[PDB]
């Protein structure tokens, strides 16, 4: 019956604790529902083929006209038609089934979690990227998540320095915590294997729980390699780019575990998609994310409630990097978890003021 | 909101055009709402390690107790729990998600295709076994069921007589028919890799369109090797007996077409976990029966109407061999078709009296 | 000439050192031999898809029928008919062997390790499982199992709590311990690969023995990439279902160790088949249980005394868990081992007056 | 109770239809009962490392005197000290374990069939192979033994000659017989891969059922290949000198079909372990031979008789090639088939006087 009436692809600018950029979807139904999304990335087109500039153009363009008239509750057909006219374009793909997801949830009263099957927890760990740069800066900071109990489990970008300098800068910083706290890398594809094959060791050797995507997607066979060699487990992240890309990487033993980001699947029943294969060959998942807002954190979340398992928890800090919202209801972080309303829908309204305000 | 209050097995043995036996399920939740399921299986335990007395005493004894005083709307939850508290049976589950499924399509008054996310078609296209045991009575019975439009997709199930004797009769089949129809073979394992070598020459140079389930499940590695010789595609059907079943398969290049019970992977959600991984494997799909009524077909039907593409159609003719039925509205079959009505949960209803009747 | 005239599956609920329950079956004889036999799991179907409830239906049901007036000497054709006749139900048919190779022993005044071929030991060395829960607790009882001379090898169930304590805790205890006792666990597929990948090194390298089945078997990559990475040796004991199973684990590289249990073969000709893939893979051999009373114990032991070698030893534990049984010979359990009469049949005959009582 | 007293090597020299020679085992027990049995090659060392002469030399300075003083009953320890002792000598140690086994089954008055499990059929199909090197004369034999209905199977030894000359004379002896019998080859390794890639897929094409042994045993690639790439099933005889080497072959998917020798596993237990293993890889079985006489084939025949199937029947047809054997009970074939005694032992009693006529 509802129907979508008209899609709307918001580029907005917010500020953090320095920009981060956010496309908010608004779909429209003809039952007077309006679903919200949200596509978002890191810098541009740095960390994927998809930039906020190019998200909108092509939902504008391609992805939103192909919808309209369509019917809003039949999300599965809306999304395979997106798949049938457009390769790729997960994140745009993703806002979308994000906001009908959303507007599905308001139309029936149920939160998007039991539209999704049905919620077996309420709340996500949530892990806190420390990035200060500076090891004793990164430590206190720690200390300081520690003691407000908000996290307990923390990754270090590196792969951008010397690899000796990066490995005692991290080790320094494990060694320091001891076991108050999980200590996990993310090189994303900074090393090539010649590189990683050492650091990896020393990681490992060290406390590091997991390292995450080491080496680029371009090799494989190194994955393999790795996933057979490091003392700590290797997570694929960038290396899944798709759906077919985790079926691909499971039937290679290329990861033992996968992060689960709707962005970079298309959606949150995508990302359900590749979590089940990888719940299918015993691969182990972890909650990630592009540093969305709480629009796509929510979204991202609300799928991640209905995984049996999630061994090494989530990244979804998103809207603690933000000093303003597009959304009224702030996110709920207490005692290492990001805690989730049972509310119909993504359980988010949108802070009309503050979006006309960011809105670029 | 509601809750499981009380699950009933019921062993019901049927007429056929010769008894068939179903296992039917009804859940009564706390809202008054009740949904019905189906767990049948062919031969008691001939089939599948689940007979219809198994089946049913594992509901009363361990699945049901375990669902009493659950949320009926959260689904994923209490399968779940099924999954920690039992191994396999997937066809009680089947039964029992059937019927959690048809409950919750009632109770928000949506079908179960659009539970599972929307249907992307109204029909499916029925494959009709030739089962007379008659080379000349089968050309009979197909051109008859082309006649009236019922079927135009014909498979005969071979394997129980010599080679030469199941290759001459299903070639001849084929000859006689010509490309006024298709025809496939299920050989239902009775083949050891030696005997299907030549078989699958034949019936590929002969028109055979697919070949399933040649050989045992035991030998993976001729499986393999088949999908790679064989002039007419493998498909697997028995091979699956769970959803890993389905990645492990897949992963090993084991068959370019995945049959899809729900019976054998646990559901509609679970045989859809299982397509969803031939999708991402590039498998093609089929929706396969265990010769269900129209609970379990209908079950079956609504998930197979969410998939993309069914490349090898389905064979839900399970309710055209019995000449009874319990449930109230009789099954949708018209120019070579299944027709699914929008209708609420399974579109069904239990038909009391004959319930009562031949419930054994 | 003597035939199979009744077979009788009784459920029995025995206490325990907490109740623990059995599947004693009794095969009638027309030479008036009778045999008895034992389809024991635990924990209803938490363990195998076959439960006490399930099995008794299904011997009732399917496989008993088949039987009655056959030959009961003719136990391969039996249970080859057994075969023919279901797919699975392992548990049941083992029962049913066990029970067919006592009455043949008893016919003939030959135990059934001779009918089986002839023992190379009179005695198997015994596993304990320690399960107290607590370090200190379980240190104390392997202290006092190595005092009485009753145990000097133990096992640890773990992968229920978080990897870091189950490690200290089975750290402990070996560290503690000494090489005065063999320390293993079993995870009993509890981890994924990704945190097996740790705990698997910290167990090799702190004296852990071996690991029985730190992964699911739904995993096989994983177990083939441990099973070239553990620095402690992995067994495959769920990953067996079958003998077909064995076969295929053997093929693929997945266990240096295969755990043998009748029950998951389908009873004691089985577990040989089982046993001889292995030893012509050069596959290590334990004698494994499902915690079976006396008769299961005794049906399991009659195997494994024809085995060349058992280089770990055996867990024929079951029955000192229970605080009564439903057959008259007590255990013969000194100095590290179960001692095995050399009487015909399984040396066991029925405690009538108990069997009566715990019946169920 | 009964020990093994004494063992006898008898070589013997018998004349066919050109000398045959067996070495014919006595193996005399404490309790009066004496077994015979056989350990028979073809041509000295030409098929084989064992020859007559080597075979009793070692049965009568090594073998045997291991085994004196032990229970005879107790085969599977004997057959295990044997192993222990001695590497390979599967011949030998075949002769040895028939004869204790025929003893053991006349002490418990039980037919060998039976000792081994139970017999699922009292006659085994029977192959003929086709000797006179005339392609017409081939022809009129095969027509001769179709008539009287002894054999309906017929193989073709080829590999000496040119491979078109063999190619044009075994596809001239199919194409004149037609569907009336089913024509193999065995080409004893005598083609290496380059010869066998064409002759394969021609004999493939012209109606060959079967490819036994094409290429040698040290070609282990080429025979995975063909496995893989013969229009014709690949069996293998040569290549399996042991269990361990079935395995080995299984494992490789170097054929879907096994020849089962006791000569070249190590007797009839030992046949059973290679076909149990066949049968758990679904490779699909054979009843070989080395031209054994009565003893040697009864011995075979006893084993066979327990499969549950032999898709490709036996070539048990040792015995026909002698005009005057050592036993006194003539082999029973009619009807394509060579029917077995219920019988204790292996049915067979020794002719005394023939036995010192041709005992060299
Ligand atoms: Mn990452
Ligand atoms: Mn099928
Ligand atoms: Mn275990
Ligand atoms: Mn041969």
């Amino acid at each position: 019956s509802a129907l979508i009436e008209r899609i709307d692809a918001i580029i907005v600018d917010l500020p953090t604790i320095q920009q981060q950029t956010l496309v908010v979807l608004r779909v429209r139904c003809s039952d007077g529902v309006e679903g919200i999304g949200e596509a978002t990335t890191i810098g541009g087109l740095a960390y994927g083929y998809e930039s906020p500039e190019g998200i909108k153009a092509n939902i504008d363009a391609h992805l939103a006209p192909a919808l309209i008239g369509l019917a809003a509750d039949n999300i599965n057909a809306a999304m395979l038609k997106l798949d049938a006219l457009a390769k790729g374009n997960t994140f745009a793909k993703s806002g979308i089934e994000s906001a009908l997801l959303d507007a599905q949830g308001k139309r029936l009263g149920l939160p998007v979690s039991e539209l999704l099957g049905g919620r077996v927890r309420d709340s996500l760990e949530v892990a806190w990227t420390l990035a200060s740069g500076d090891t004793a800066r990164d430590i206190a900071e720690a200390r300081h998540m520690l003691e407000i109990r908000r996290h307990r489990v923390f990754k270090l970008k590196i792969g951008a320095n010397p690899v000796e300098q990066n490995l005692k800068h991290v080790v320094t910083i494990k060694r320091e915590l001891g076991d108050s706290a999980s200590v996990r890398v993310d090189v994303n594809q900074y090393w090539d294997e010649s590189q990683a094959i050492r650091a990896c060791q020393v990681l490992g050797d060290n406390g590091i729980d997991l390292i995450e995507q080491p080496i680029s997607r371009i090799n494989r066979g190194g994955q393999v390699r790795l996933n057979q060699r490091t003392p700590a487990p290797i997570m694929a992240d960038e290396s899944i780019e798709s759906v077919e890309d985790a079926f691909s990487l499971a039937a290679d033993g290329a990861a033992s575990i996968f992060a689960l980001k709707i962005a970079k699947n298309g959606g949150p029943r995508a990302v359900l998609r590749t979590a089940q294969i990888a719940e299918a060959a015993g691969i182990g998942l972890y909650g990630g994310t592009m540093l969305e807002g709480s629009i796509g954190t929510l979204a991202s979340a609300h799928a991640f409630l209905t995984l049996r398992q999630l061994t090494w928890g989530t990244e979804l800090f998103g809207p603690l990097l933000l000093t303003e919202e597009i959304v009224n209801e702030p996110p709920q972080y207490r005692d290492f978890q990001l805690h989730i309303p049972r509310t119909p829908g993504l359980g988010l309204t949108l802070d009309e003021a503050r979006l006309a305000r960011f809105a670029r």
